[PDB]
């Protein structure tokens, strides 16, 4: 079990949903960290923005995605033009291998384009196959959570209410992958394709109760039932209290002028900051609420 100074030791025996963290915002960018791996000196929740194409219209290849911020190749601080998604994911895998006993790592995979058809090799299945090939047994997935709470994975949404996630100690050495997109439709498409086999948690844009516990905006009812995480911008952060009530992992981004301690008091699990190292509460970046 690791013990970097930034983790409150009380965290280990706390259910994962009861833990507040400082997270990065876009920390794959060179301007926010010298290397992607260095982020893990400060936090356990990271972010990658991934694109199908080299620019907006051209340059894709099967089984491969690029990592950069703007529409336009690769522009990031991951190991490596061959510093692609796979390279960034391998940076995390390698850090994990070098720190047995680590607090679970959460990676926010912020998808920037749509899914491809089969022939282009960038379907939801292709994505799962990539992340599985890289992380292997390190992943903790929605089916794993569903088994933990005694639910079907397609009924996590509502069956999580009143339940505890595994503790951080139970999740030592694990990696949790989270899918985001500006359009919830792309999450619905991923969940309809992968169902209980999904390697990645979907975390929809959340601006109403239905996005936590009902038919999520932009998704089918079937996809909605897989929701165990919720993603909020600054203006929607009040929804974190309901994510907390439903034992969904809530993330808030864009609220950098509010302190970690204040986000804790707002029941936000993952508080995303550009300047992550500069945030703490009582010297910690990970602590129970
Ligand atoms: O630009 C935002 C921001 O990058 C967030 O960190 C992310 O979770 C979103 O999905 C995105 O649209
Ligand atoms: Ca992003």
């Amino acid at each position: 079990q690791e013990s970097p100074a930034f983790i409150d030791p009380a965290s280990w025996n706390t259910p994962f949903n009861g833990i507040a963290q400082v997270a990065c915002h876009n920390c794959y960018e060179k301007q926010y960290a010298n290397t992607f791996s260095s982020v893990l000196d400060s936090v356990r929740t990271l972010e990658l923005d991934f694109w199908d194409q080299r620019d907006a219209v051209s340059g894709g290849s099967p089984h491969h995605w690029f990592v950069r911020h703007n529409p336009g190749g690769n522009d990031n601080n991951c190991t490596g033009g061959k510093n692609d998604l796979e390279a960034c994911l391998n940076d995390v895998k390698n850090w994990s291998d070098k720190h047995p006993g680590h607090f679970p790592i959460t990676l926010i995979l912020d998808k920037k384009q749509g899914w491809s058809k089969e022939s282009s090799g960038r379907t939801p299945k292709d994505f799962d196959e990539l992340v599985a090939r890289v992380f292997q047994g390190k992943l903790f997935t929605p089916q794993d959570l569903a088994t933990h709470i005694g639910s079907g994975a397609g009924a996590l949404q509502g069956n999580l209410k009143g339940k505890s996630w595994p503790t951080a100690n139970d999740l030592q050495g694990k990696v949790l992958l989270v899918l985001n997109h500006s359009e919830n439709q792309k999450l619905s498409q991923y969940a309809e394709a992968r169902t209980s086999k999904a390697k990645v948690f979907i975390s929809p844009v959340t601006n109403g109760q239905n996005d936590i516990s009902g038919k999520v905006s932009g998704m089918s009812s079937q996809s909605s039932g897989y929701v165990a995480m919720n993603n909020m911008g600054k203006g929607d952060k009040s929804w974190a209290k309901q994510a907390f009530a439903y034992s969904h992992i809530g993330r808030v981004w864009g609220d950098d002028e509010v302190s970690f301690a204040q986000h804790i008091n707002q029941k936000i699990n993952l508080s995303a900051y550009y300047r992550f190292a500069a945030q703490s509460a009582g010297g910690y970046r990970i602590r129970p609420f």
